[PDB]
């Protein structure tokens, strides 16, 4: 089965791909850019996004937000995570961590698929902390400083299948296929 | 003359409202909630805001995105400093900014305006620094720590009519009421 990803990041696209394809499930990237709304949750620019998105692109498609949420800054950069990532950076979020005791976070992933006229959302979430400092050359974006829980390594240090058994793109992945597998033989 | 201000920032009204009833202008405030998408530039935040409004509310009307543009941070916050604001608030700028050099910053303030079927926009920008402490109980946001250039005090310091004198918001406005003049007798 093929289905479309709007998307402009290609370390998504990347771990996706790699997940759903070894069920038979070819991912095609779409550089679409549609509105993606300033909010409090990931799931609203989701919703936004895929009634904006409906009837312009080829169907079935998906999108994706994630981000990651960090305790001790109120649940920043999250929502805003790329543009954070791109303005103060990795350096930016270990200053404002210094001196923190709670260094715990997460990341959360919400999925937006569209079919048949219906739009279905999948999530998932991944504890873990801010290292102090960053390490590893795979992934992309915060990678290089968050260890996910039960783990001793940052994302940036494993390969696209380990992140994806741990990640919280993983997680909503798992749900998403779960769902198509019932769903969408 | 009445103009209707979408915002829930009650702020930005009292210095709108105290600026143009001066020249026989009313202004009232909307709380009209519209999707203010995630964009590298206010003036599209403005646009898209005034498209999906448009039939939605009272005309005339206006509304208006701005925030505060840190150098040494590569823009930050910008567009979305009122997520940052309610995050990480003044001591995380403040904490991001410790031992940076260069301090300088500025306001800008795009005011979008709605009639007979034509969207306008009208910008200002007040350049500064960021304060090494916070100071003032007057305005709202990032007043406390921003010193306009050529001024000793912070916003939060001066008065409305203070502030409307050498802010963003101010010029903006200035720039608003003289094109309402010539084309709005
Ligand atoms: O909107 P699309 O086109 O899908 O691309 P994007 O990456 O710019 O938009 P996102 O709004 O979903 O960005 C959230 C940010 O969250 C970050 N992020 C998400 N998953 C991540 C992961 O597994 N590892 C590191 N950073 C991640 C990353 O910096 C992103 O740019
Ligand atoms: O969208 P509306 O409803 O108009 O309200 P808002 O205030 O939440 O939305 P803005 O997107 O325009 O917010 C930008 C932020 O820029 C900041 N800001 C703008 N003008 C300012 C000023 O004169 N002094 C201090 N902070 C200011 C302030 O923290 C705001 O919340
Ligand atoms: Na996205
Ligand atoms: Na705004």
């Amino acid at each position: 089965m093929k289905i479309f990803f709007i998307t402009s990041n290609p370390g998504k696209v990347r771990e996706v791909a790699n997940f759903l394809g070894t069920f038979g499930i070819e991912i095609v990237q779409l550089k679409h850019e549609y509105p993606e709304i300033q909010a409090e949750k990931l799931e609203d620019v989701v919703d936004f996004g895929i009634s904006w998105l409906k009837g312009k692109v080829p169907e079935p498609f998906m999108i994706e937000d994630s981000g990651l949420f960090i305790e001790s800054l109120k649940g920043f950069p999250g929502v805003y995570s790329s543009y954070v990532y791109r303005t103060i950076g990795l350096e930016g979020i270990l200053k404002l961590m210094e001196g923190a005791e709670d260094r715990r976070a997460y990341f959360k992933s919400v999925i937006g698929f569209y079919i048949d006229g219906k739009a279905y959302k999948f999530s998932g979430v991944t504890w873990g902390r801010i290292s102090n400092e960053k390490r590893g050359t795979h992934g992309f974006g915060y990678d290089p400083i968050f260890i996910p829980e039960g783990s001793e390594k940052t994302f940036a240090e494993m390969t696209i299948e380990e992140k994806n058994a741990l990640s919280h793109r993983g997680k909503a992945l798992k749900a998403f296929f779960e769902w198509l597998k019932v769903n969408l033989k």
